[PDB]
């Protein structure tokens, strides 16, 4: 078929192999660059939703060394407030979402100190986008992340337009229905690869956004191109998210909607669901396993940093049976 | 590899379409497209020939929404020509109707009570006797003949240089059919479209891709690899404007859907290729079809087409994994 | 590695493409060889074992113009007597089963009016199983079908030492454990195509053996090489096959197992299970849904006759995604 | 494509082996082995060195039907050496243990107390703090060591030059590994074996297949493709003779089978990368060995395969589908 463009993989299509290694898991720095301006001490950042990220589980990122994005799901006044919330629990990062033409948004939560505005879209590589980035970047000063993108096309428009980031991820959510509904998509891994291809050419930051489930897919993300990702499904059972509790059963769960389910546009057709999450507890204890997972693959990869991952990675495609390899097969888990 | 390996067919699930630059919003995007080479539609939908899904009601329902219904054959010839009236004394509206091989007496009924267009399906399109009633329909009468079902270059081909008005692709890909397990025989349904399509565009003759329909997205990918239009059948049977019975199961309510080739619509009046199945109850086909309709502007939206015709021109797609469809739905997250 | 020598197909990964037909399906013609010397009216042969084909199973499939091979699990008088039986029945063809070695079997069998003795193993191609073939072939006349293979190699020296239908299938049978137990195996549809770039070189029938589901997989059986097929799960659970019944909550079940099953042996670790499979009636009901499948089949494939379908056949590689659209899916069956 | 893509990985699941002419009985196969340079086994198995696996009842059954056991290294130097000392005071009987990186004085110790082997293992065998125990080792006294976990030709390749007599593979494959899943690394069996044969069998070194090991099958595979010997764990960890405590769970007798880098295994005494879990008692393991050994003999017979050696000649396999691992199963008819 002529409009075949290839094979795409997504996390689970691949794993990492070993490398000689001299580094250990605890000697690695896990130390990246956010935006072409701004810096983590770890390469995580948690989504910008209504049931992910307010200013609780944006202190609490930032103080592991990560960041929180505020969502725009309220009104301007709520969003600078809940970054001035940040700012004033010592000197900690933060990031805020806007949407297509709002430079009003922008300008304010610029005003309130934010270190990075995350232009936000369903679909990136558009005319109101680049627009609105260009508006932005001519009107105040700050670091733009762009998105949501999948090509390599529009990775390099976005960073001629003025991008400070570019922010990967059409379909792998967790509560996504976009492939589904619409039927479009680009698996993740074989995403981050082309636009990493555009993007490090001029040091932009790629953040691969969705469809992280496990620690072993931050490694993943970050080995073929990524300088960190972005999670919403994993932080929003935390305690520290804005969503509420519900007893299903036995066990107690936490709401998480996408930002495009009919809920949260109450608050077009859905392309995200209402589901629940399992209930996990302080988030400190959460990134702490997925901060491990990753010291253990760069260990493996013998990388001492995200640089030198980039450089010394490589990986095998493997098959669904592979996959049950992979897992834990003909063990009942206690 | 053996001798008789003519390569990998691919299925809806099989892939993805990509997201190009983008000037056009989804609600700014045109739907409107050919049914036959002289019959046009607002919106590419056609509800399926079944005597479980279209007679009257849902026809006209799906006239006022853009789209077109095929009368199904399973009745009389006075039965089926009165359905045709009913859509015909309802406003202006288009509407369609099946005959089967030889049929021509019907066909001509049909045709004298103001039908839009004929469609001579068989189970095997690409047979002798299918084109023989064709070449003698286009002869003794004035229509548009839609023409299936056909899965091959050379069928289309054929077909076309017999007559055809449209050409209506699928062999297999049906929720209802069991052609691939009874007689091991079909072509998933992307590659079937392609390969007809790659014959079909040039002469202009639209491609109705027919079976298989689960999810809006579905639609957009049908259309982007060439198809004109989609037919469609258990996304509709659960709708108000079915024909079929319905069925208190438990706590839900289920309305019957079967195979026009199942042991009981046959016996309505070889072995079986399809199920007699139940579907869930879905209410007015309005907000079925509003759906449908939402997700292939969205799809268009996200592929920077105005149109029909750019979404040929401008379509690209991957082929993914079955890990790789698990992240296209709903993963990790129970859902409410 | 080096070791690899390409994909191997089975029944479930392909379908066969439609051709430009005239042959309705009610015309098409079943008729094919079993042997080089003996024809059947249609291209099906129950399976030599103990829970499928005794006489009166044998009876059942002569009738209906295929054949029935009587299971050499039994003393060589009875094996005779159950020959006699479908002898007496009219002028009714009948194989039977015999091991490695066994000349007597074989002598008393042909005596008694046999049509084909069926050399089975499960390693045709092997010294003892070619010598035995030598043995018979030099002191009666009948034809040989010997198996089970799924090589070239073990097709054409066969062939040479006097086979006069060559069966094929190593680990596709739905109770076979080999390819668990033993890691052997090729896929049904390579292993056909394989074997029949040899015999057909020949004139040598092909017979399918083993991992028929559904009259689809007689096509492609058939299509692309095969002559007959061998099938034991689908006859195992008609009123005619040896098999005892028994009431499982509210369904009733004939037993059915490996010739190779710890059952089976003691009527080397096994290589078959004992099983149950639910009772469909009258053999004869089942069998026309067979034949009316496959007639389905060549009418799609514009195919009069085995030989045209060889000629005229193609099929394209599936996906198991492809699959789960060829079989029902999202409506429930009443 | 994708640039750092380095090919598809097999897992035993993913292919078969096919058969040959064969002028050999199972019965009659030599399933002979060296376990390292200078170790040989009367058959190809050790079981795996783990808490729920191996200790001296476990050691003395593998010794005496001709394989050998590994003594875990999750205990105290004394009692190492005493299970050690109990499987040598029950005949002339091989028996190995592991040690992990910088141990020499608990390797010393071993040695003297008659170890036929040392197994110094790593989750990564291929870091340099490995290469320094190993060089250590092998300059302070005479024994054959076998290093691991690696799954790479260069990993094969330094590990030998450095003194290794023999080389263990497997990274990702066991049971109760989540090493894929936590930290994303991980090569398939299939592939891991023939990449670090390819090097190993220059150097006339044995390659030992560790973990994922579910059937008699995988064995033969493992060993078809370069492998001299193969590891095993949850095979033996519900039989009589493993260390581990019974539990009844519902109306079944369950044994504790955990990884050593689970949570549990770590406390008895980083992030964990092993499961704590169970597997259904087996009984005797004489029973379930002989199984196993039955199942290669039938494979060596129907590769016509007389040796371990003459398989590595002879072998070849052919990659199959899940739809082609649904029909080496068994499917379609309920188990008794
Ligand atoms: C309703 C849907 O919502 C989302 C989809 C995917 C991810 C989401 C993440 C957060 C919140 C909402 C999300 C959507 O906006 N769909 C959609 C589809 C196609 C589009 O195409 C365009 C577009 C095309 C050309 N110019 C401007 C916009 N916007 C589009 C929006
Ligand atoms: C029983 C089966 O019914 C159907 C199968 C598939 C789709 C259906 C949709 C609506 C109604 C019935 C359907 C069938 O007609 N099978 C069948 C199979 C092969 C055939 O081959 C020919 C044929 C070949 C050559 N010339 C004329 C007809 N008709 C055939 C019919
Ligand atoms: C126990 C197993 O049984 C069967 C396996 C497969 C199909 C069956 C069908 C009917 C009855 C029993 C069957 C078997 O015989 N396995 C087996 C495995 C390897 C062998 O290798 C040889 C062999 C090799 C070289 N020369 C002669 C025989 N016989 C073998 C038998
Ligand atoms: C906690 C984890 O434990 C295991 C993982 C896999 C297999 C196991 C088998 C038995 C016992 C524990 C196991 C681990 O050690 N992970 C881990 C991950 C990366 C590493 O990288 C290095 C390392 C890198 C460079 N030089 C020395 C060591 N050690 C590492 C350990
Ligand atoms: O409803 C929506 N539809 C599709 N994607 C969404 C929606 N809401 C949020 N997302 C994306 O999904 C990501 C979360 O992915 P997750 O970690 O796999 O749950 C977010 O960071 C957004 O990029
Ligand atoms: O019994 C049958 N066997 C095979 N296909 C059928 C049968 N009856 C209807 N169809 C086809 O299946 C289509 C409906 O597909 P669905 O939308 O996937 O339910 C119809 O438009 C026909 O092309
Ligand atoms: O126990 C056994 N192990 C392996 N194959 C067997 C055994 N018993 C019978 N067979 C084969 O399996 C075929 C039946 O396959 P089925 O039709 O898929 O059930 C027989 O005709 C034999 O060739
Ligand atoms: O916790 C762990 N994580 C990963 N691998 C382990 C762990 N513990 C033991 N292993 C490996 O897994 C093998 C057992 O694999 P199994 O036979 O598939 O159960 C052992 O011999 C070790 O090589």
């Amino acid at each position: 078929g002529t409009k075949n463009i290839g094979k795409g993989l997504t996390f689970e299509d691949i794993l990492l192999v070993p490398n000689y290694s001299e580094v250990l898991p605890r000697e690695v720095s896990l130390e990246t660059k956010l935006t072409k301006n701004v810096s983590l001490k770890i390469p995580l950042i948690s989504s910008a939703m209504d049931t992910v990220t307010e200013h609780l589980m944006a202190v609490g990122m930032a103080r592991l060394g990560g960041i929180g994005i505020i969502h725009k799901n309220m009104d301007m006044e709520s969003q600078v407030n809940e970054v001035l919330k940040v700012k004033n629990s010592g000197g900690l990062r933060v990031g805020a979402a806007i949407g297509v033409n709002e430079i009003e948004r922008a300008k304010l939560l610029v005003e309130a100190g934010v270190d990075v505005i995350v232009l936000d879209s369903a679909h990136g590589h558009s005319l109101n986008i680049i627009r609105t980035l260009k508006e932005i970047k001519s009107k105040m000063n700050i670091d733009v992340i762009v998105g949501n993108v999948v090509t390599e096309e529009a990775t390099k428009e976005l960073i001629e337009n003025g991008a400070d980031g570019i922010k990967v991820g059409i379909g792998p959510g967790s509560i996504c229905t976009t492939r589904i509904v619409a039927g479009v998509g680009v698996p993740q891994i074989t995403a981050i690869e082309k636009c990493s291809s555009v993007a490090s050419k001029f040091g932009i930051p790629i953040i691969a956004d969705g469809g992280i489930r496990y620690s072993g897919d931050i490694g993943k993300a970050l080995a073929v191109g990524a300088s960190s990702v972005m999670i919403g499904s994993i932080l929003a059972g935390t305690e520290e998210s804005p969503g509420e509790k519900e007893l299903i059963g036995d066990t107690v769960y936490k709401y998480y909607r996408g930002m495009g389910s009919v809920g949260a546009m109450k608050s077009m057709v859905p392309e995200g669901i209402e589901g629940r999450v399992k209930y996990k507890g302080e988030m400190e204890g959460v990134v702490y396993q997925l901060v491990g997972g990753l010291r253990s693959c760069m260990g493996y990869l013998g990388s001492a940093s995200i640089e030198e991952l980039w450089k010394k990675s490589s990986y095998v495609e493997i098959t669904t049976s592979g996959l049950r390899e992979s897992h834990v097969h003909d063990v009942e888990i206690v």
